[PDB]
């Protein structure tokens, strides 16, 4: 139904907004920690970072629980999808919080770190790639609903291994693909390549997140304690 599609767009949009404040709504604040230059790892920063990442994962789970039919999958599947797409979405999220002018990224509490600090916080040799991926997201000029829809598409993917009902997941993803094309084309009929362009960006995102996963490895060797529990759950995945 057209009305059905219109409401799916609103629901997803709202769940995204409610679980992820736009840069504009944030009371930005900074820190002086290792703003100087790049070091292997700033623990005070990784600490603030892992806390913000953990709270983010919880917000992603809340977002997933609010997508139509997610909650209808078996618990096994809900966890499988969450584990498999969580890093992707965490990456899409901070990359949409990037300010080209200041070359910064803002987290959900307003904490705004420059490139050096993102590096020092744990991104290590992967920070410039993340920043370059973020920069390449800019031309897409996506709004909160498109970002919300793109996220719902990354998460509800029936091609993950270990899925008990891939078929149900594929049926759930379908309307999301439709809502995004309709919405994207309605908003910008002047540029019909936006929809396939956003879709192709899913592939890029899966490439940076796999590199993010590799970074968690070396990072594990570098921190003085185990990584936060929810972060560990996320990184245990096929
Ligand atoms: C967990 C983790 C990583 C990525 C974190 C990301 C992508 C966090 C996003 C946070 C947001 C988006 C916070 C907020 O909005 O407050 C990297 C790649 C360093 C590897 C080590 C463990």
């Amino acid at each position: 139904l057209s009305p059905q599609l219109e409401e799916l767009i609103t629901k997803v949009s709202k769940a995204h907004q409610e679980t992820f404040p736009s840069l504009c709504q944030l009371g930005k604040y900074t820190t002086n920690s290792s703003a100087d230059h790049r070091v292997q790892l700033d623990l005070g920063l990784w600490d603030k970072f892992s806390e913000l990442a953990t709270k983010c994962i919880i917000k992603i789970v809340e977002f997933a629980k609010r997508l139509p039919g997610f909650t209808g999958l078996s618990i096994a599947d809900q966890i499988t999808l969450l584990k498999a797409a969580c890093l992707d979405i965490l990456m899409l999220r901070i990359c949409t919080r990037y300010t080209p002018e200041q070359d910064t990224m803002t987290f959900s509490d307003g904490l705004t770190l420059n490139r050096t600090q993102m590096h020092n916080a744990g991104f290590g040799p992967l920070t410039d790639l993340v920043f370059a991926f973020a920069g390449q997201l800019l031309p897409l000029e996506m709004d909160d609903t498109e970002t919300g829809l793109l996220s719902a598409i990354c998460l509800i993917c029936g091609d993950r291994m270990d899925l008990e009902e891939p078929e149900k997941v594929d049926k759930l993803q379908e309307p999301l693909l439709e809502a995004l094309r309709l919405y994207a084309r309605r908003r910008r009929p002047s540029q019909p390549y936006m929809f396939p362009r956003m879709l192709m960006k899913i592939t890029d995102l899966r490439g940076i997140s796999t590199k993010g996963a590799e970074r968690a490895i070396t990072l594990k060797m570098e921190i003085p304690g185990p990584m936060p529990p929810l972060i560990r759950e996320m990184l245990e995945n096929p």
